[PDB]
């Protein structure tokens, strides 16, 4: 069985899947990089890889792609640092599949040739639906003509035909760290002949909460260590957790910058505003009289009696919200979801706990009604706001009892170039 050899083409797939069609400096770190590529054609990509990359009309790589994808085609482990918006996708999916043409199914898999487990050979984390799907549909594109099949994973309501789809056959697996735990606890998918691991946008992914749920799917269960497993890591910013998450994971890996990077996110508004304990509600009328339309708010508050008691507020004074919070029952939560989600209540009240793991995507407003006690949890819920092209708002209130955090929430807004109260430096 060759999987470098194209399949016969299906010119119905074609026209389904192939419908559509500068020097940003980049810095890279680590020990005998191999060097940035011109054109897709200055590396042995393989008959199926070129085919597919002159269906999607797109020839020149990117900045990104430069530098990357040489990375790894010499089978080296890489954390980039890159913008949403940069070719990213294509940057690690081009060469991951390009090997697998060449060396085939391994010999694990085709031993095993003669509801059925899946075991693939490729697994690339995302923290939404959104990108998970984006990331699904470009590997479509390029496993054309190819004996690789790709799959995705993220929940909603077909996630019954998702888990179908895994029954048909799954080389390539997309998925959202929760579910794909979900997938593993129910004895669906197993790791022990991945070779490739990516974490696309990791950043968001532990802003989300996700963290424990990567670290089971990446040290507490089969898949093979690094040095084995091939693992790339991209996110727009690089803090600390990031830090130690790519010395966790990561084997003598290349550090690839393109564009100015930092540690926090330069996509966001971070209003701090001083306002007593009796006047907050007042104080978040005001702010959500001031919200447009179709933007989701999300609010959070310290204790789940906190959140009960805030929509029993908000509801009864006219607004379109809904609350998830422990409280609450298992079913009432996914309405509580899917109605933000589709808009039908923009406002969702939560405590961070709450949260945590939970498909919320495209936070417009983040709303600390309540501040918590570390920066570090700070910086992860304002992280559910902003993206590259939509500049995101995070507004808190502050009063006296968020002196523990005083010192650092100033320094990380003169870090984030945003504007200081006054008042903030003096206590």
């Amino acid at each position: 069985d060759d999987w470098s050899k194209p399949l016969p083409p299906s010119e119905r797939l074609e026209q389904e899947l192939f419908s559509g069609g500068d020097d940003i400096p980049v810095e890279a770190t680590g020990n005998n990089c191999p060097p940035h590529i011109e054109s897709f054609s200055d590396v042995e990509m393989g008959e199926i890889i070129m085919g597919n990359i002159e269906l999607t009309r797109y020839t020149r790589p990117t900045p990104v792609q430069k530098h990357a994808i040489p990375i790894i085609k010499e089978k080296r482990d890489l954390m980039a640092c890159a913008q949403t918006g940069s070719g990213k996708t294509a940057a690690f999916l081009l060469p991951i599949l390009s090997q697998i043409y060449s060396d085939g199914p391994g010999e694990a898999l085709r031993a095993m040739k003669e509801r059925r487990k899946q075991y693939p050979i490729s697994l690339v984390l995302a923290p939404t639906r959104e990108l998970a799907v984006q990331i699904y549909e470009e590997a479509r594109k390029f496993s054309y003509r190819s004996r690789v099949r790709p799959c995705v994973v993220y929940g909603g309501a077909d996630i019954g035909q998702q888990i179908r789809d895994l029954e048909r056959g799954c080389h390539l697996l997309v998925a959202t760290p929760g579910h794909l735990v979900d997938m593993m606890e129910r004895g669906k998918i197993g790791l022990d002949f991945c070779k490739y691991l990516v974490l696309d946008e990791a950043d968001r992914m532990l802003d989300m909460g996700f963290e424990p749920q990567i670290r089971r799917i990446v040290e507490q269960d089969t898949m093979p260590p690094k040095g084995v497993r091939h693992t790339m890591m991209f996110s727009a910013t690089f803090p600390k957790e990031i830090q130690m998450l790519a010395r966790d994971f990561l084997d003598e890996y290349i550090f690839l910058a393109v564009g100015r990077v930092g540690s926090t996110s330069e996509n966001i508004t971070q209003k701090v505003v001083w306002v007593e304990e009796s006047d907050k509600r007042s104080f978040l009328l005001d702010l959500l009289n001031a919200t447009g339309k179709d933007s989701l708010t999300l609010v959070f508050v310290e204790t789940k009696k906190g959140a009960d008691s805030l929509e029993d507020f908000l509801y009864h004074e006219g607004y379109a919200c809904t609350s998830i919070h422990g409280d609450r029952s298992q079913r009432d939560r996914e309405e509580a979801l899917h109605q933000f989600r589709s808009g039908k209540s923009p406002i969702l009240v939560a405590t961070a706990v709450a949260a945590r793991g939970l498909d919320i995507s495209n936070v417009k407003h983040v709303i600390n009604f309540d501040l918590p006690s570390d920066i570090e949890e700070y910086v992860h819920r304002i992280g559910r706001t902003g993206r590259v092209g939509n500049l995101g708002l995070a507004t808190s209130f502050f009063n006296e009892r968020n002196i523990n955090i005083t010192k650092d929430l100033l320094d990380l807004l003169v870090e984030a170039k945003q504007e200081v109260p006054s008042w903030l430096e003096n206590m």
